[PDB]
């Protein structure tokens, strides 16, 4: 038993960090084959990040301007192209590491796990979750960009994620590996809003599923509710809206429990409109969003990756 | 910015887990240099593990009985021993994988990385602590017996922990690499009382002063206090003492924020004694103690491993 935010082994992913060094600017690179994917930003000096020109700023180099080490190696570039907001940088080596990859641009409320690099070094591994308003809670310092999420599908790596910047509330914008940022983001030094965020419901509603799982159930009431009424409750707390096809996701977690989904919104309502009143559920006082369903069965039931 | 529970890359110890399975129970080994280490119940029946007498079944068995498989290749056995709760299973091809490991005995309140593993395939990777009683609040499941919990310096990894049992409770009790269990457990299916938890108050501190850090500075209060008078109150709420050891490793924290230690604890006095009124600090409900100074001033300086 036991529940826990868990990563994905990040072994896979390790060995595809490279440094990437442009001038002054250091980041992170993803070398996949024989191409380096990293930040298009790496061309910029602090002064250019204000209103860079990436195309004017690229021209300028060349291919031997990019300093691309991978460990105490160093890669030879022969080639540079920007594909919206990131750099490709093909290299004569293919990297030996490769895993079976794929490029994925996930939808708001999903997970990926992030694994955090400076200097092409991983530092840590954590599981993040896509904010409704396309932004991430994360941990990033000067030199994080380039790090990457992802997620492991048996043996495919799925790289959704690139990390960009850095939003003065303390939120993380970035792109998919193809440079289309997630969100109204740009990569730039300037005056930029993110939206309201939102507690994503379904997960909220997974992450009870594995309280009962694990023992915890307490919250549990005697009512049911329906979708509409649920969602009318939910609105009011800032949550997002119930569909039948969050209900027909939560189907797994139902069956195991025996819990029906509109009888676990009856509890969640209540939970909502009364609080928890000093208690915790799986040690937590505020209830986490940050669970998929999907998290919820594999953490839950053991599946593994090769 | 921003602070996650963030845990150590697994790719080091991804390439040392295999599979082992003795008869009808199968569980994860480790697998370093010529040698698998994995918990000595796998030599046990259901019917075995409520009072076992493990030497007796070992004896009754030899090295064909144990197949150990690394992927999908099956590698042959040349010797068994069992020292403390581990088995040793000596094979005849060393793991090219190995990395630069050492074996070593953590310290109640100490934080490591645990490899959630089934069938000798990797499912996850979370970040623990210690408990002061001995145990772990992990997530384990039927067959995870065998996962191990890890530090990574510079580019060792420190190996810690072993899994080996769950208590009904929902903590979980294990060995370091050596067989030696943490705490007074034993590795049989009978009533173990494990003593009552407290919270690790330098890993509050350490948290407290991660949130500074990251602008979260709303319960830093004009007042200092003594150690002694600090202690008195953190007991009642079931807080370690606060040591001058305590103190010192705070240090860092300290300078960096300028907030004096006692100052920091004078704000925590008034946390414990008057609640949080509905307030989260790093988008917490309750003081986290599972985060180290050290792991506080690893994120917060982004020290890579290699
Ligand atoms: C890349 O390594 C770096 C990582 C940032 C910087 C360090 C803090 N945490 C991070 O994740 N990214 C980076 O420097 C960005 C470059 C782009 C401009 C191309 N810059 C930023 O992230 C800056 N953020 C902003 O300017 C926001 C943008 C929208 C709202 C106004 C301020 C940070 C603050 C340096
Ligand atoms: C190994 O794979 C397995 C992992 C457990 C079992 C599944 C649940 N979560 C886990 O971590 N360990 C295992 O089966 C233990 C074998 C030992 C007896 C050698 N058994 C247990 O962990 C059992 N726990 C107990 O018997 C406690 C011990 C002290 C208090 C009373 C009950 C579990 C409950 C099967």
């Amino acid at each position: 038993s036991g529940f826990r935010k868990m990563a994905f082994p990040s072994g896979k992913v390790e060995g595809c960090m490279v440094q990437v060094t442009c001038g002054t600017t250091t980041l992170n690179g993803l070398w996949l084959d024989d191409v380096v994917y990293c930040p298009r930003h790496v061309i910029c000096t602090s002064e250019d990040m204000l209103n860079p020109n990436y195309e004017d700023l690229l021209i300028r180099k060349s291919n031997h301007n990019f300093l691309v080490q991978a460990g105490n190696v160093q890669l030879r570039v022969i080639g540079h192209s920007m594909q919206n907001c990131v750099l490709k940088l093909k290299v004569d080596t293919a990297n030996p590491k490769t895993p079976k990859y794929k490029f994925v641009r996930i939808q708001p409320g999903q997970t990926f796990s992030v694994l955090a690099c400076y200097n092409g070094s991983p530092s840590g591994v954590y599981q993040c979750a896509m904010r409704p308003n396309f932004t991430i809670k994360g941990s990033f310092l000067n030199g994080s960009c380039g790090s990457v999420g992802f997620n492991i599908d048996y043996d495919c790596v799925s790289f959704c994620y690139m990390h960009h910047m850095e939003l003065p509330t303390g939120v993380h914008a970035g792109t998919d590996l193809e440079g289309n940022f997630y969100g109204p983001f740009v990569d730039r030094q300037t005056a930029q809003a993110a939206g309201t965020d939102t507690t994503i419901t379904v997960n909220v509603l997974a992450w009870l599923y594995a309280a009962v799982i694990n023992g915890d159930r307490w919250f549990l009431n005697r009512f049911t509710t329906t979708l509409n009424d649920f969602n009318l409750v939910a609105m009011k707390y800032n949550y997002e809206p119930l569909t039948q096809d969050h209900v027909d996701i939560l189907g797994p977690l139902s069956a195991q429990t025996g819990i029906a989904v509109l009888d676990m919104c009856a509890s969640l309502k209540e939970l909502l409109q009364n609080g928890m009143n000093g208690r915790t559920i799986l040690g937590s006082a505020l209830l986490e969003d940050e669970f998929t369903p999907f998290d919820v069965v594999r953490q839950c039931s053991g599946v593994t990756f090769q």
